């Protein structure tokens, strides 16, 4: 392990003028507290989750959301942003961008913890969106947050929140099974990937060499679990996950590093190997 993050801080030492992209899973949340929706629990959720879900996705489903939106208006209650701190991962975002070397972050996960540790909206790509805005489902009119907000503290919650023009169903724009992923998704990877194969040079007579590091991510849910194949076999990739997973696991690479490590823990670790301590240090107590 700590050789590992010895190799990723020598190739950014290496490389300083070369970015990375991170790609991570809900791994990287799990120390914030942040309930897994599919786990059993005891409140209203998990009584409605056990009862009506036909399975734990459907929550997600924009046609089962329709015909009762209850599930999943009493599940945004318990992720509602604001409710839970950005991990030391986050925050790892937010250092590497200060130092003007993230190059993007693609995440799986709609608890906006990316944004809220700091990260730059155009630096984040959202596999499933996120709470970060609100739309009709019908026609697309942009709601403010707050009044979908407003209704996740009615005991009991009912009368869902409407479109004031055309009626349908309002909800954060979270990407639902049955929607379309909008364009920027897959445009931004288009780019990143023409990115990952540019001959980039500043110091020396040498290419700036960048990196791709995936987190907290078990890569068993498509399309997001197909980037990992897509990276240039020439792009050195690392995986940071308690488990070997994914593209990882059967067409590992000469160059793949993998480490067995809590997402917490490396960061502390990079952090220490890099020489960021202090800039680091000053984040975290900030926020
Ligand atoms: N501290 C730690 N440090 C390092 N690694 C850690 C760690 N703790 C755990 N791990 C490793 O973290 C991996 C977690 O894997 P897991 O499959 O749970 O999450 P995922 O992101 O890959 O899921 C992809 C999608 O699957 C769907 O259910 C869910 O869809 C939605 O939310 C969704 C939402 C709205 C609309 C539509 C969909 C999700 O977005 C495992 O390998 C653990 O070993
Ligand atoms: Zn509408």
């Amino acid at each position: 392990t700590e050789m590992s993050v010895r190799k990723i801080a020598a190739h950014m030492k290496s490389n300083p003028n070369a970015k990375v992209i991170f790609m991570v899973g809900a791994g990287i949340s799990t120390s914030c507290g942040i309930p897994d929706f599919r786990s059993p629990g005891t409140g209203l959720y998990h009584n409605l989750a056990r009862l009506k879900l036909p399975y734990p996705e459907a929550v997600f489903d924009v046609d089962f959301f329709q015909s009762d939106p209850l599930p999943f208006y009493t599940l945004a209650k318990e992720l509602y942003p604001g409710n839970f701190r950005p991990s030391k991962f986050h925050y790892l975002l937010k250092l590497f961008q200060d130092k003007d070397v993230l190059k993007r972050v693609y995440t799986q996960n709609i608890d906006t913890l990316e944004r809220q540790a700091g990260v730059k909206d155009d630096l984040i790509i959202e596999a499933h969106g996120s709470f970060a805005h609100c739309h009709c489902i019908g026609c697309g009119k942009v709601y403010p947050p707050q009044v979908f907000k407003s209704k996740l503290a009615e005991h009991p919650i009912k009368d869902f929140v409407k479109c004031d023009v055309c009626g349908e169903l309002v909800k954060p724009a979270i990407v639902f099974f049955g929607e379309d992923l909008p364009d920027s998704f897959s445009e931004t990877w288009l780019n990143d990937s023409e990115w990952l194969r540019e001959k980039i040079t500043t110091s020396g007579k040498h290419p700036q060499q960048p990196l791709v590091i995936v987190v907290g991510t078990s890569l068993a849910v498509y399309p997001f679990a197909s980037l990992p194949e897509e990276i240039p076999r020439k792009v050195k990739r690392v995986l940071c996950n308690l488990e070997t997973v994914g593209d990882f696991k059967a067409n590992k690479r000469p160059t793949d590093l993998i480490v067995h490590q809590y997402s917490d823990e490396f960061a502390e670790q990079l952090v220490e190997e890099l020489g960021w301590q202090e800039d680091f240090e000053k984040i975290l107590t900030a926020q």
